[PDB]
């Protein structure tokens, strides 16, 4: 697979053009997901 990337797919340029992607995840359906219920548990009791 690392091959199947860096043959042209490659120089993490690709995958720097794939790393905007779904940055909208981490806080789309992770860290909104989280942290926002986070923010109860580290705030939940201390």
């Amino acid at each position: 697979w690392k091959d199947i990337f860096d043959m042209f797919y490659d120089s993490k340029t690709y995958a720097n053009c794939i790393i905007p992607t779904v940055i909208n995840r981490l806080y789309k359906v992770s860290l909104a997901l989280q942290k926002d219920l986070e923010n109860k548990r580290e705030q939940e009791k201390l």
